[PDB]
């Protein structure tokens, strides 16, 4: 034999394992409308429909906002919108009120509950009215036959929503 000194310049003792690790995808749409009937008198929402594009998700990400459109998620090619179409508001007080309505992804339908939390109601310095709240609730991936093929591991069954609205008055 022979003896030999390593060259620790050029000698890696090395090693890899594999983990996981859970964080929450946050994401918003670019592009949507609503109609808001809100009576500040009162504190009572009379009339939400949102209709959101599907298309303009945004998940700070763009090969997997694309992803989202695919048959194994949104299949905007299909059902390019999704839509919530407020039923019944039940105030609490002034502040708080549970607000049910049916929102609809891929054409499937399902009755929710939001948390409305009205942040602000004001007569602005124009005269004109402005309110700023928040619908806040956590939606089944599983209700809606969503996204079915991706298992509830990989991802939450649980979607939390959280439209946050400023808002003024018409016309
Ligand atoms: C009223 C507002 C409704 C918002 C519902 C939006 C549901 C979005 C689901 C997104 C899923 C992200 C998947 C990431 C892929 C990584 C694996
Ligand atoms: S939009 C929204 C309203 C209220 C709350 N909250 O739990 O206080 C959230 C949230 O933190 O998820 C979002």
């Amino acid at each position: 034999m022979k003896e030999y000194t390593l060259d620790k310049a050029h000698t890696d003792v090395g090693f890899k394992i594999k983990h996981l690790q859970i964080s929450n995808v946050k994401g918003n749409f670019k592009d949507y409308s609503a109609v808001i009937d809100f009576d500040p008198a009162s504190a009572e929402f009379k009339k939400l429909d949102v209709t959101i594009k599907i298309a303009s998700v945004n998940t700070e990400n763009q090969t997997r906002d694309n992803h989202l459109q695919q048959d194994d998620f949104f299949k905007a090619k299909k059902y390019p919108d999704m839509t919530f179409t407020m039923k019944k508001y039940e105030k609490i007080d002034n502040e708080k009120g549970k607000m049910t309505g049916t929102l609809t992804i891929a054409g499937v339908s399902k009755d929710i509950v939001l948390d409305a939390e009205i942040g602000g109601v004001a007569k602005g310095k124009d005269g004109k009215e402005k309110i700023g709240f928040s619908l806040n609730g956590k939606i089944k991936r599983s209700d809606f036959k969503f996204a079915t093929s991706t298992s509830t591991i990989t991802l939450s069954d649980d979607i939390n929503l959280c439209i946050e609205v400023e808002a003024n008055e018409k016309e």
